[PDB]
């Protein structure tokens, strides 16, 4: 858990899809002396924590006990017209002060 | 699926066209030792389900049977002035004025 | 017909303007094996079938018989000027006040 | 006239600003076999029909006659925050409150 | 301090995320002949003085006393969808209805 | 000055910050036949000029006689989320209800 390189920050870039930087994770175990032991707990747990709140937002949001393909599956949403054209849409629509924060 | 690298997991990025990502899931599985009938399985059921939900929304939209030329046209305008032109309106306008999500 | 890498998927891009993928339909033709006219042939019936939602929807504008030396001015915006600038404030001001689609 | 790769398609891109172009209009015709007449025509004649509407535009708003100086320095906000801060991003306000175009 | 290439300039893009960039400010800071104190001492003022107004706003914002990783973070969070999908939805509406500026 | 390539026309990109170009401005000038005081006065007058408008309504902004240092900060900005976030929320809300143009 935080080996060199690896779980100390392995980070997600904001225009970095989960793809590239959750492969970052895996190389990069691949690249630490780690053990068995662990690796299995650092990608569970280190893996959210670090990754890009595009992603890191779907990682909490899907739940605890998401299988690691479904991260995947939500975290490919991540992107332009998928995800930025709900977060562009949303906050858009809470300034619109229907529901504005005072 | 599940044959090695191929068809576990052969992902569509949101900028990466539908167009270019074919050739990741057909000449990524040149690659894979499977059977035709195990490829051509793979060519249908892992395509539409792990690809780009721009166009997944897409593949689902012009539904199965779709020859691949009906996902490609369709999933061509994936992109901005094609895709995001219709994209940023559909949320931007709902949410405003009468499907205001609360 | 599409002979390898010929009119099978010779396709645009999103992003891609009307003047990188014509250069495609024709140097790849050249890359072809196929009859002379085959490649004349090729262009009038695949060229503005499978090419790219932005000049596709400039081509069928142009009205068919629009020579390719006027296709090619035509589609010269394609890109962010002529077309993604016009694009965004049309859908924007179309689905809003009077074009707005229940 | 135009040579082979010199006059006939010698293009700026969309998002290409006069700076790239320039210096293809600028490479290309070195690589033409043109009378020094001829090439003192091709500058000012078919530099301002091909170049990019964002730019093209403003040779216009320049004006014919100007200085080449003056067309870059016209041509020099074309691409993401000079041109745009005012075409579109201006658009965007015309068509909605008072310039909507039936 | 402030050895060539190591503090004097490094700087992050504008878009370039804290990291990126830091892989730089780090790798440079390890090139440079400083003292151990004197590096030590440039990983702290510098790197919140010469990087990229977007993180050096966050930089500023989580205040000092917060754990260097923190620093990078909340600099983790500078962005295209997520950092700019919070800026846009603000800035628009703050100069539209109440933090009008005159 | 005027010496070839170094200042007629070296220019800053649209795209491209004041940061890469600005270096452009230095790198060429070494590559000039200049006496020292001619690249001095290159530095000055032309850097402002020929760069970039964003930086450019910055530099003049600033004011005359900031030093190279002052200009660099407060062109960092220049970029997507720090400049872009404040000219597109201006003019949009400009010319909207109270600063609209006629
Ligand atoms: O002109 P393209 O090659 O089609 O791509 C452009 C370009 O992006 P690049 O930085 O990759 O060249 C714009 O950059 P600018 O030069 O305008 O900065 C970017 O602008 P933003 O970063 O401000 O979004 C714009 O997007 P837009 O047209 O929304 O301004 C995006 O176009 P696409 O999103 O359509 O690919
Ligand atoms: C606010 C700002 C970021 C500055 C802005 C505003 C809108 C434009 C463009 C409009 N416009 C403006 C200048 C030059 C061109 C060029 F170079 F691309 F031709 C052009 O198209 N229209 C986008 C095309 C496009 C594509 C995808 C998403 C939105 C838009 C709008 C670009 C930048």
């Amino acid at each position: 858990g935080g080996s060199p390189t690896s779980i100390l920050d392995i980070r997600q870039g904001p225009k970095e899809p989960f793809r590239d930087y959750v492969d970052r994770f895996y190389k990069t175990l691949r690249a630490e002396q780690a053990s068995q032991e662990v690796k299995n707990w650092m990608t569970e747990t280190l893996l959210v924590q670090n990754a890009n709140p595009d992603c890191k937002t779907i990682l909490k949001a899907l739940g605890p006990g998401a299988t690691l393909e479904e991260m995947m599956t939500a975290c490919q949403g991540v992107g332009g017209p998928g995800h930025k054209a709900r977060v562009l849409a949303e906050a858009m629509s809470q300034v619109t002060n229907t529901a504005t924060i005072m």
